[PDB]
Formats: structure tokens, sequence, C-alpha cells
């Protein structure tokens, strides 16, 4: 039937209006402050609101993706988020925003990022993880979308910012539609290949949800998702406190968006050559040396590009090399309800890790508290991640006496 290749662009399409989803907040950053009293925190309590939502409604999505299917999970998505998009093209105070961008386009984001996640690397079992960097690098293409679309939006006469919220709604419900239309596992017995009694078998939700290794990739999820949430939203503001210009610490910072990108599918095909761990728990020691080394290279635009990209690089990796990892504990049948609790773990970082990087350095008035405490949090990414091999493959007893 389909060939194999349809669902990475399907997923690429559904990670791209996720991306262009969480993006947005930064674009009616200054419009609604010129039409209301409303601060930078006020707006970016509905970016926090929809990060909560978002991370915490990837677990009921997976468990309905794996119940019901992936197709009416992100078709479903879909219309929250158009829904909630649209209705924030018509608000009028802070709460209608918090409910309209926040738990609704949030609830249907999470149900549009998480299904093809879990059914990409099942039309490709030679290639878990870039099927499942494809899934997730919308999300670092959607701000070189949105960006100029919604600048376009805002700054022609006719149109303005709730025009941004109410068209760039309409075309990410399409997208997300079309999208999560064509999105199906391959079907229930062969397996899309050209190559390939004791008898394993999958993990159940139940029984990865009981391991302990599930959460200790839990914590490390956390930690690596906080830190880097905590601290990039910095970077530039480190690089002025450094005595660069405001220009030039912004082009600095910004080549993180490229690396933020790249790694997540360079990242998912490097691990489906040599394997995972490794390679992981480097990029998490080397996120560690980051956070460190900001105070020795951040005062120059080299020095903070280098510190962004890596910051970039291993930030993004997270993202397709969790849900690796979890395939290859637990195996595909159950990822959708496996990594849809796993992503719950981002939910919460997402929640309060810029909130606490913001209020350290407040409270201090210096960046070495937060970039500290980041290295921390990394250092015990490095730990977990490094530590923690797969558990022991399944008996599958059931099937094992259907032998004579
Ligand atoms: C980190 C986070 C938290 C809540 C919702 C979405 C995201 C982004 C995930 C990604 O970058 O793939």
């Amino acid at each position: 039937t389909m060939p194999r290749w349809v669902p990475l662009l399907l997923g690429l399409l559904g990670s791209t209006t996720c991306g262009m989803l969480l993006y947005a907040w930064s674009v009616f950053i200054k419009p609604l402050n010129a039409e209301f009293g409303w601060s930078r925190a006020e707006i970016a309590m509905a970016f926090a609101i929809c990060c909560l939502i978002f991370g915490l409604m990837t677990f009921p999505a997976g468990r309905l993706s794996d119940k019901m299917g992936p197709r009416k999970v992100v078709m479903t998505g879909g219309v929250l988020l158009a829904i909630g998009f649209i209705l924030s093209g018509f608000i009028q105070s802070k709460y209608q925003l918090y409910i309209t961008y926040g738990v609704i386009a949030g609830f249907g984001g999470g149900m549009i990022y998480l299904p093809p996640i879990a059914t990409a690397p099942k039309w490709w079992p030679d290639r878990r993880a870039l099927a499942t960097g494809f899934a997730v690098v919308g999300l670092g293409l959607g701000s070189f979308l949105m960006g100029p679309l919604a600048t376009y939006i805002i700054e022609k006469p006719g149109m303005g910012w709730r025009y941004v919220f109410w068209y760039c709604g309409v075309a990410m419900g399409i997208m997300a539609l079309i999208a999560g239309a064509f999105l199906e596992p391959p079907p229930a017995g062969w397996k899309p290949a050209g190559y390939t009694p004791k008898v394993t078998r999958d993990w159940t939700y139940e029984e990865a949800k009981g391991d302990t290794k599930f959460w200790l990739l839990y914590l490390a999820y956390f930690c690596g998702s906080f830190a880097g949430l905590m601290v990039i939203g910095h970077l530039a503001g480190f690089g002025r406190d450094a005595g660069l210009t405001a220009m030039a610490a912004a082009g600095a910072v910004s080549s993180l968006a490229f690396s933020n990108a790249a790694t997540r599918i360079l990242s998912g095909w490097f691990v489906d050559k040599i394997g995972i761990r490794v390679y992981f728990a480097a990029l998490f020691a080397l996120q560690t040396a980051a956070m460190i080394a900001i105070f020795q290279l951040g005062g120059s635009v080299v020095g903070l590009s280098i510190v962004a990209i890596v910051i970039g690089w291993n930030y993004g990796a997270m993202f397709t090399l969790f849900p690796a990892t979890c395939l290859q504990f637990y195996g595909p049948t159950a990822q959708g309800s496996n990594y849809g609790l796993l992503f719950t773990a981002c939910g919460l970082a997402g929640f309060a890790g810029p909130w606490v990087g913001g209020w350290l350095k407040d409270t201090t008035g210096t960046y070495y508290l937060p970039f500290l405490c980041a290295a921390a949090l990394c250092a015990l990414g490095t730990a977990i991640v490094f530590m923690t091999k797969p558990p022991e493959k399944k008996h599958a007893l059931e099937l094992e006496v259907l032998f004579q």
C-alpha cells in the first residue's frame, strides 16, 4: 500500500504545526502590550499554560492513539487547536487568552504531536530513530515558518494580530487535518521490509509504567528539559551583559534554531547506526559543559554562537532520543502509551523551567545561579542516561506454549 516515507512526511507536517503553535506567543508579546496594559510576563503565562496542557495531553493522546488508532486522535487535535487559536483571535481578556491559546490550543497540540511519534518508527524498524526525528523536526522548523508569516499579517494595514490568530489558525487546522487524515500504522501482520522455541514480546503500558527504568528516563527527561528551558531564554541577555550590542547577541544566539532543528534528524540517523546510550549520555555531558563554559565563551559573538549551537544540538536531540530509547526498552506496540506518559515530564518542565530560571536570575542579579543549576541537572541526566541499560525482554509464554 502506501510508501513508508509518507508517514515521515506526515510527521513533518504535524510537528511543524505544533512548532508554529508554540512559537506564536512571542509574535503577540508586543501587539497585546500595545492594545492592553498586559506585561510580557502576563503574555508568557499564556505560553507556559500552553506547554503544561500540551505536555500533559500527550498521555491521553497516546493512550487513545493506541486504543483507537492515531488518525482520530490527530484530526481531533487539529479541531481543538484550530478552535483555540481562532478563538484567541476573538479574545478581549487575559483569561480568555489563557483558555483559548493556553488550554484549548495546547490540548489540540499535544494530540497532534504524539501519535506520529508513535506511528512513524512502526513503518521504519530498520531506522527507528530517524523516523522519530522526522516526527519531531517540525518543532524546530515552526519558528522559521511562522515568524515571517505572522510579521506579514501583523504589519499589513487591513489586518492585525487578531488576523494572525484567525488566518494562521485556519492554516494550522488544515495542515493537522491533512496530516492526521493519512496516518495509520502498517497493517496488523506483514511488516514493510526487504530484509529483517523462545518467544519475546513488547512491553504493555502497565508493564513499562511499572518499570523503574521508565522513571529513571522520566527523571532524566525532566532534568534535561528543565535545564534547557531555564537558560535558553537567557543566552542573549548573557551576551548583552558581557558587553555585546543587542543586535550582536541576538545574531549569535540565533544559531540555536538551526542546530535545534538539525540535531533532531541527524541524531536519529547517528544513533540508528551506532546505538543510543553512549551518544545520548555524551550529549547530556556536553550540555553540562556548555552551561559551565558560557562563563568563559559567552562574551563574544563567536563564543556565544558556539554555546548557542551546542545547547540547541543537545536540547533538540532529547526529543528524538527519549522516544527512541523508550522504543528500545519497551517496543513499538505500546509506544503510544509509554511515550505519551513519558512526555508529561516535558509538560511540567515547560511549565516551570523558564519561570524558575528568571527567578534565580532576578533573585541573585547574575547568571551564575540559573546556569549552575542547569549544569547540575544536566550532570544528573548524564549520570542517569549513561547508567540506564535496557530491561530484560519479555517472555510470551502464551505464544510460547503454542509450539506443540
Ligand atoms: C519542551 C516542550 C514542553 C511542552 C510542550 C512542547 C515542548 C516542545 C517539544 C519539542 O521541542 O519537540
